[PDB]
């Protein structure tokens, strides 16, 4: 019932089993509409599982529905990336996605454009850095946990969020490694504007446009 296991919890029950992945479309080195719908596919995927990974953080599940929303959706594209990049084998080129799906770097090229590249170079960074399931959990956890304009109960959220903190640096002690740790959250912040930038692009070419919930999503999030 320890908060730290019950973040690694949630953690393990959202991600595939690297006993049962899918690489019936894998293509180490292949040769548009459905690369596109492909890259919103992922993305809408992701999310129902993300929503569940962020219910099975203790306190979570407590706070108002809004509260619930703004900080899932605040964070989804933060918390997409990092889980991605957790996941994946960034030496082989090869992205691992929430549903089990191994696709090469090159075949996420046409959907994800220059962003796919800023994803398996920032994997590269996290996984040099040794990251272990516990520590992960807690800087997912805090990717998602921290204070947002227009939180109905911010303290609650403040009080939580200094938990997982002080659950990190308990297990970084099991200095200097934390301050690093706390630094991929910013580096996750510039891979959402990215992920922001590509859906724009794609809805100003507008050759599939965008399902509905990316897209109500999209929308909202921009402050102009
Ligand atoms: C990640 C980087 C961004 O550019 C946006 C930030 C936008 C507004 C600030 C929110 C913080 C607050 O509420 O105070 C975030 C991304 C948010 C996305 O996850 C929203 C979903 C995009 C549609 C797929
Ligand atoms: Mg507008």
């Amino acid at each position: 019932v320890s908060l730290i296991s019950a973040l690694v919890r949630a953690h393990v029950d959202s991600n595939p089993a690297m006993t049962s992945l899918d690489y019936s479309r894998f293509q180490a080195n292949p040769d548009d509409t459905q690369h596109i719908q492909q890259f919103y596919d992922l993305l809408t995927g992701s999310m129902e599982i993300i929503r569940g990974w962020a219910e099975k953080i203790p306190g979570f599940a407590d706070l108002p529905k809004a509260d619930q929303d703004l900080l899932f959706e605040s964070a989804f594209l933060e918390l997409f990336v990092l889980r991605l990049a957790y996941r994946s084998n960034p030496v082989e080129g090869k992205l691992i996605f929430c549903n089990g799906v191994v696709l090469h770097r090159l075949q996420c090229v046409r959907g994800f454009g220059e962003w796919i590249d800023s994803i398996v170079e920032f994997s590269s960074n996290l996984q040099n850095m040794n990251i272990d399931i516990s520590a992960f959990s807690c800087i997912a956890a805090l990717a998602m946990v921290t204070e947002r304009h227009g939180l109905k109960e911010p303290k609650r959220v403040e009080e939580l969020q200094n938990k997982i903190v002080n659950c990190l640096k308990d297990h970084v002690t099991f200095p200097n490694y934390l301050s690093k740790l706390l630094g991929k959250l910013p580096e996750l912040r510039t891979l959402c504007t990215q992920g922001l930038q590509r859906i724009f692009y794609l809805k100003l070419e507008d050759l599939v446009p965008p399902p509905a919930i990316i897209d109500k999503l999209f929308l909202d999030t921009l402050p102009f």
